[PDB]
């Protein structure tokens, strides 16, 4: 092994030379443990909360989830206890036939997703574009400067030879280039599945890539009219963790779809950065803080820019493997033989495959499959086998599926079809409050001005807005944080990480307008496009399900929150100072 990852080992040995050594006692049993540096110390076990949000969510200071949240331990003792449950494991290899039927499934997927794309190189200006879009930090000034491309192409000729030096992943501007640029590698190679929406629904069939929050649910309930059993939404334990040698062939096949120069650079990619890897890994010690280099042939690294369509391609293979072994196209006998004839996965997949992939709704790890009939709940050889063992449940109990979409668990969210008052139906996203609330409550780092704290306020009171004005309490506390944060401040700094944001709360216009294009304009499930003029024309949940789903609605605390409201608001008002402010509680039945 140490002829693909020496020469990274070399340049961080080389770099830090000044605190190298061989820790003996560091907790490294799966991966192979190379040395140490010494570094300052980062993260904290809690974090900085946002008074704005605080502020104007009083009920919720006597919230176990909201204070629960308040913390998250990011710290490198925290890392290192996170890391050892799940990361520190080895996968057991998947039986002969079982690595023979994902061959097979791999195989056909991958040209099913490339009937009608070509695979290409990104660029230097798309990644340009990307972190300049994104930022509007350090990285926005490597993009700029001539220097860091300069060491892009020198790192790009050893790709070119076979060889690595400087692509490392992660658990000033030195070694910042080092991992910038192995990034930009990563995205030139194997960027064109997210830029060119391989997994977008009408390619993929099963993908969800490009639709946005607000389109999963009118997703779930188009499958839900498929006839079939129940819809089954098994988690897998540590995903990333299970991810075998053998997936990792599976997915580099794509590389057969390419263009010379361009096989050259993903099998550069695959060889030496996702089947060997060097990472860096922070640990507090006696003696202070060290950054562990280590090193494996198989997981996934989380972070990568081929993460998610991997992770979204092999749940797809999985998932119609579990599918055959539920129709009895794949029996115990078959997975253990390795001279299982392919004929029948292959007539399978000819047949049926297309029409089995439309049957499920699949986000790296997150799926949804809805079979042609319950068998499907106790076939478990293959999916167990193949290392994606189901989280807190015994190997072999048969699994649990919904018989309403709207109960189906996916994205961290379930979803709920709404009548509004003029007769037609939405379909949106929820989820319980107190994860919505406890999350708006914190501000993202340390060494922020109220300005700034007001404006991320105002971006997740804006995203509920949009996503979540059906919750009571979410709709008046957004209305109130929007009263209390200057009109013409623009929201700044993401709500979310999600590759299912689209983040149109982004902005100062008005939300009902934006509201009015999401659900009825560009809706394509909202056949009748007469637009809502008013929010007291935008449903709520019914008050029921709101409280089913953390609602405090009914509670003397809220009554006296909501009806003191206008006070906490112009304290918020008073503190920011003199600016120009709306009133948006009259939107509202209340005010
Ligand atoms: O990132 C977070 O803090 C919580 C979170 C999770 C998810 C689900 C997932 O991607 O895993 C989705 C969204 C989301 C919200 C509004 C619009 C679009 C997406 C937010
Ligand atoms: O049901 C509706 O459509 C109207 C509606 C709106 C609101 C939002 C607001 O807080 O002003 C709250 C409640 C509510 C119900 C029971 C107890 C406490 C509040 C009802
Ligand atoms: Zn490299
Ligand atoms: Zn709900």
């Amino acid at each position: 092994n140490m002829d693909v990852i020496g020469e990274r080992i070399k340049r961080i040995k080389e770099e830090h030379n000044s605190t190298w050594h061989y820790d003996d006692e560091n907790p490294y049993k799966t991966w192979a443990y190379h040395g140490s540096y010494e570094v300052k110390a980062t993260g904290s076990a809690s974090s900085m909360i946002n008074g704005v949000v605080k502020l104007l969510t009083k009920p919720w200071d006597v919230v176990p989830m909201v204070t629960q949240m308040a913390m998250t331990d990011t710290t490198p003792f925290g890392q290192q206890r996170v890391f050892k449950e799940k990361v520190d494991t080895r996968t057991p290899r998947p039986l002969p036939g079982t690595r023979k039927v994902m061959e097979i499934t791999a195989e056909w997927l991958w040209r099913t997703l490339g009937r009608n794309k070509r695979p290409r190189l990104c660029t230097r200006e798309e990644f340009t574009k990307k972190v300049r879009t994104n930022a509007a930090d350090s990285a926005k000034a490597a993009v700029e400067d001539e220097e860091f491309w300069k060491l892009v192409d020198r790192e790009r000729e050893l790709h070119k030879l076979g060889k690595c030096g400087s692509c490392v992943y992660n658990m000033s501007r030195a070694i910042w280039y080092m991992w910038l640029g192995v990034r930009y590698l990563e995205f030139e190679a194997l960027g064109f599945l997210n830029e060119d929406h391989w997994f977008s629904r009408e390619n993929s069939y099963s993908g969800v890539e490009g639709e946005g929050l607000h389109k999963l649910g009118y997703i779930l309930r188009d499958i839900s009219k498929i006839p079939g059993g129940a819809m089954y939404a098994d988690d897998t334990a540590g995903w990333d963790t299970r991810i075998t040698e053998d997936d990792l062939h599976n997915e580099e096949k794509i590389i057969q779809q390419m263009d010379p120069e361009h096989r050259q650079l993903a099998n550069a990619i695959f060889k030496l950065t996702y089947q060997n890897k060097v990472v860096k890994v922070q640990r507090p010690t006696p003696t202070g803080t060290v950054m562990d280099i280590i090193s494996r042939k198989d997981q996934r690294g989380s972070g990568q820019v081929g993460t998610y369509g991997l992770n979204t391609f092999t749940n797809m293979e999985a998932q119609l493997v579990r599918q055959m072994e539920g129709e009895g196209v794949l029996t115990k006998a078959d997975l253990e033989n390795p001279h299982l004839l392919e004929k029948k996965i292959t007539q399978w997949l000819e047949t049926k495959g297309v029409e089995r992939l439309k049957r499920m709704a699949i986000s790296g790890d997150d799926c949804v499959v809805k079979p042609i009939d319950d068998r499907f709940a106790n076939a478990l050889l293959a999916l167990n086998d193949m290392g994606k063992v189901r989280k807190d449940i015994p190997q072999w109990q048969p699994s649990k599926g919904w018989h309403d979409w709207q109960q189906v668990p996916f994205c961290s969210h379930h979803f709920h079809e709404l009548i509004m008052k003029d007769g037609r139906k939405l379909v949106v996203p929820c989820r319980p409050q107190d994860e919505l609330i406890g999350r708006a409550r914190i501000s993202q780092g340390a060494g922020w001005s109220l300005r700034e704290t007001a404006c991320l306020g105002k971006a997740y009171a804006q995203m509920w807005s949009l996503m979540y004005f059906h919750r009571r309490d979410l709709r008046l506390a957004s209305n109130a944080i929007c009263s209390a944060v200057p009109v013409h401040w623009v929201p700044t700094s993401r709500t979310t990480w999600s590759i299912h944001a689209h983040h149109q709360w982004m902005t100062t216009e008005d939300m009902l307008t934006v509201w009015n294009r999401v659900w009825i304009e560009e809706n394509p499930w909202m056949e009748d496009k007469t637009p809502v003029t008013t929010w007291e024309n935008v449903p709520y949940l019914g008050k029921r399900e709101d409280q089913w789903c953390g609602s405090l609605i009914g509670l003397t605390s809220r009554a006296t929150w909501a009806q003191n409201i206008p006070t906490a608001i112009q304290q918020v008002r008073s503190l920011i100072g003199n600016e120009e402010f709306l009133d948006y509680m009259p939107s509202m039945k209340r005010f």
